[PDB]
């Protein structure tokens, strides 16, 4: 299969090693048989999560199979629907991928927790 | 009602003005009657989105009622379920609010689009 994605350790430069995702079901965990494992990290489950690519649509999905869970930083597009808000979130009333100068954004913070 | 939240323009210091959310249904748009309006911005709908607070549970929600839509930066916790992935997302295998030194994270990037 041809390379559909990759992982880079947060904060790494370009001259740093990256992880090539060349399968359909990439496993991550503490166990030895995982494609990406961390044998000495107890905060990571034996089978923590897997990243899968849809053969036809090309949609990539992550499935958590752990005790703790997995956290993802996303840029959710809300169109004519609902979405929960949480302290620390940032709301973009205007978001232009090609004209970032036009971005209009506000950080949301709760006055409780 | 007592202040449940607030908005701060992205990048502002602490000495900058913020928006106090003291209602139940805060409206944002281009129209004049919106609680927060941008009369001269054509990339913003007359009634773009509203932020609402659940009286009992305290859950805050944003509802988009626009032509374009609204973008939100979130930190989604995935536990024993599914979640779509997209270029630019960051995956935290380990995420400790109090011990950030233990964070284990990887930036995900697609090799297509």
């Amino acid at each position: 299969m041809q390379p559909w994605g990759r992982l880079l350790r947060l904060g790494a430069e370009e001259g740093e090693p990256h992880v090539l995702l060349r399968k359909r079901e990439w496993t991550i965990g503490r166990r030895r048989g995982c494609d990406l494992s961390f044998p000495s990290n107890k905060l990571v489950s034996g089978d923590h999560c897997r990243i899968v690519v849809d053969e036809k649509s090309g949609q990539v999905t992550l499935e958590d199979t752990s005790t703790s869970g997995t956290v993802i930083n996303k840029l959710k597009v809300v169109k004519k629907q609902t979405c929960p808000l949480q302290t620390g979130d940032v709301i973009y009333l205007v978001y232009r991928k090609n004209e970032p100068e036009h971005n209009v954004a506000y950080l949301y913070e709760s006055l409780s927790e």
